[PDB]
Order: C-alpha cells, then structure tokens, then sequence
C-alpha cells in the first residue's frame, strides 16, 4: 500500500472526511471502522475526534487497499492519515470506531485495527463503557 497526497475539505462525521485527491474533490468512508451516526450516543464525540484531527493536520495523505476504491455511493475507500497518523487505527483506539465492514481484498490493516480495538475494549473507553 502506498499513501497519497490530498487536501482537507470538510470534515463530515466520525468516519466521512471531504477531501480533495487529484484535484477533485471526493469524500472519503473510512475503511474497516464504523462510527456511531452523530445523532447516537459518541456520535458527536467521534465527529469531534475526526475534525480535529483532520484539521490541524499539516500534511493529509489517503491510502487504498488492494480492492475497491469506491463503494456504492462513489465514496472513495481509503485509510487516511493526519501528519502520519492514521486516524481509523485512532478512532478505533479510542472507543469510538467499532472495527467493521471487513471485506475480504480491503483488509490490509485489519489486524492492526483489531488490537486497537481490544486495547479500547480492555480500558472500557467510550463506546466500550
Ligand atoms: C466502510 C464500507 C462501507 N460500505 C457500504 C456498506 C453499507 O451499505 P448500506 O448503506 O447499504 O448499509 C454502507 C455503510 O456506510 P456508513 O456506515 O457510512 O452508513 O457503506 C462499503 O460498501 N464498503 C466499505 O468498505
Ligand atoms: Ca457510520
């Protein structure tokens, strides 16, 4: 897997970001996590979680898996990063991302998101309270 250069547009919800990726723009369903709606409980705190980090990044790159790169709705399918970080292990790491939706071709990081989640779930943190 290779990271890309794009540019924040708009921070969505816990697990949308607009982006701009080769000059169009594009919004981005981050792969493997679920976030709850903001409208359910963590929802506004995974959506706070997501803008802040996207948003004070210096540098934004997204990351495709080996399959889909888009889903139904023309969403890109990407890991994305904020200065290196990658913000779907973070959500997940924080209790507010279940890992989910794991299709078999897009789930290159899944184990690293799984052990993410097992340490949220061990600390009881957030959703797992
Ligand atoms: C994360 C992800 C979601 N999706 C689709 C499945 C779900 O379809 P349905 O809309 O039919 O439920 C929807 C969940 O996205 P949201 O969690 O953003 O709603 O997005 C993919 O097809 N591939 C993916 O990797
Ligand atoms: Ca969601």
């Amino acid at each position: 897997l290779h990271k890309e250069p794009a540019t924040l547009i708009k921070a969505i919800d816990g697990d949308t970001v607009k982006k701009m990726y080769k000059g169009q723009p594009m919004t981005f369903r981050l792969l493997l996590v679920d976030t709850p709606e903001f409208n359910e409980k963590y929802g506004p705190e995974a959506s706070a979680f997501t803008k802040k980090m996207v948003e004070n990044a210096k540098k934004i790159e997204v990351e495709f898996d080996k399959g889909q790169r888009t889903d139904k709705y023309g969403r890109g399918l990407a890991y994305t990063y904020a200065d290196g970080k990658m913000v779907n292990e973070a959500l997940v790491r924080q209790g507010l991302a279940k890992v989910a939706y794991v299709y078999k071709g897009n789930n290159t990081h899944e184990q690293l998101l799984r052990k993410a989640e097992a340490q949220a779930k061990k600390e009881k943190l957030n959703i797992w309270s």
